């Protein structure tokens, strides 16, 4: 959808091994984020690694790429941001 909420947007949690080695490839040195600190280095990882489709560029391909494995789909859009969130949340533990 969009818009998620703020609270949850500012939640803290831990990245599981493989969601922590994509943000550590782009300069993350942290072991607990907000989600809004994972989203922006998932971002960071699509741009510098050109994931995003150059004619239709709201689309990613993450098809043999780590993210792939992480969201275990061939390809999503950037505007579908409830299905981003749940798939971002298979990969970590909320801090409590
Ligand atoms: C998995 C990963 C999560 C973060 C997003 C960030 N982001 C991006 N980036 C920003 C960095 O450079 C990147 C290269 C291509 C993509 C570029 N462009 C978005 C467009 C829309 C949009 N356009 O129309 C709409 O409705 N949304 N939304 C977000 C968005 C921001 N924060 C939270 C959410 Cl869940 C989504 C966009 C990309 C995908």
């Amino acid at each position: 959808g969009s818009q998620i909420p703020a609270s949850e947007q500012e939640t803290l949690v831990r990245p599981k091994p493989l969601l922590l080695k994509l943000l550590k490839s782009v300069g993350a040195q942290k072991d607990t984020y907000t989600m809004k600190e994972v989203l922006f280095y998932l971002g960071q990882y699509i741009m510098t690694k050109r994931l995003y489709d150059e004619k239709q560029q709201h689309i990613v391909y993450c098809s043999n790429d780590l993210l792939g494995d992480l969201f275990g789909v061939p390809s999503f859009s950037v505007k579908e941001h409830r299905k981003i969130y749940t798939m971002i949340y298979r990969n970590l533990v909320v801090v409590n």
